[PDB]
């Protein structure tokens, strides 16, 4: 990673939290192209000091995204570890996380918008699959909206997939159960069962989020009931706008070997 000086970073408003992390908007003073000074908006992810033991995992996640370059992957500017702090410095995406955006804009997000955003996420996951890189935490909160749909231009929305945060392979089991149904059944059984097929399951759950106006599947169920949901081999209910329901269910296959490749997922999406 590129090491960024603390003096060059300015923390501003809190933009929420991740697992064991606080997220902030920030400003980075930098020498840009042609040597001109800029103040660039950045996103700052701070690992909680009480959870500093996850430092490695915390950075590994983002490191995984940094070794590949792709239009649908969020950019990492680097890290600030000068001091007790563990700071990750990423690009600031203007319109924030997709789950929030889907909630706030639900009244005017239609089927074509959902299909375009699903195609983009599928394309990003296909890039990862082709590179045999496991994301491990595909969810609508980890999708960021770079630009909104502009029907006057014909411009579609454009999304980027963010880093997965601290790996489910090292997280406490109660946090893993709270993350049902994003975390696949096999990973509840064994978190070290982290595979490429994991991302197909989680992509299905994310599609459900995208089609459900930002609702959280199974949120009414506590941890015991989410566990039982997997034990009883249930599927999520079809969204009211059910045009993606079969794809959601084909991705959320309890048999990981039977989950479709992202090429087949993309061919389905195009067929819709
Ligand atoms: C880089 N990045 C992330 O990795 C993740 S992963 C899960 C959440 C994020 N976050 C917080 C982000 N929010 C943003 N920009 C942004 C813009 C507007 C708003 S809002 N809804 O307050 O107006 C929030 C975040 N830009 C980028 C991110």
């Amino acid at each position: 990673f590129h090491k960024i000086r603390n003096e060059d970073l300015i923390f501003n408003e809190s933009l929420g939290q991740g697992t064991f992390t606080k997220i902030f908007k920030g400003v980075r003073r930098e020498v840009g192209d042609y040597g001109q000074l800029h103040e660039t908006e950045v996103l700052l992810k701070v690992l909680d000091k009480a959870h500093r033991n996850y430092s490695e995992s915390f950075f590994e996640a983002a490191s995984m995204m940094s070794k590949l370059s792709h239009k649908h992957l969020v950019l990492n500017y680097g890290v600030c570890v000068c001091g007790d702090e563990n700071i990750l410095v990423q690009e600031f995406v203007k319109f924030g996380s997709l789950d929030t955006y889907l909630k706030k804009n639900k009244n005017c997000i239609n089927i074509l918008w959902k299909l375009e955003v699903a195609k983009q996420l599928a394309a990003a996951m296909h890039f990862l699959e082709e590179n045999t890189l496991i994301h491990g935490n595909v969810c609508a909160k980890n999708i960021l909206l770079i630009r909104e749909e502009d029907r006057k231009t014909g411009n579609p929305p454009f999304i980027k997939l963010s880093d997965p945060g601290i790996s489910i392979t090292v997280l406490p089991k109660d946090i893993l159960q709270e993350r049902i149904p994003w975390v696949p059944p096999e990973c509840i059984e064994n978190p070290k069962n982290l595979n490429l097929a994991t991302d197909k399951w989680s992509f299905g759950t994310t599609l459900w989020e995208i089609c459900s106006g930002g609702d959280k599947p199974l949120s009414a169920l506590d941890s015991q009931r989410k566990l039982q949901f997997y034990e009883d081999r249930h599927q999520l209910p079809a969204p009211k706008a059910a045009e993606l329901a079969n794809l959601i269910n084909n991705c959320m296959d309890y048999e990981p070997d039977h989950r479709p490749s992202f090429r087949a997922i993309i061919r389905d999406l195009n067929s819709l």
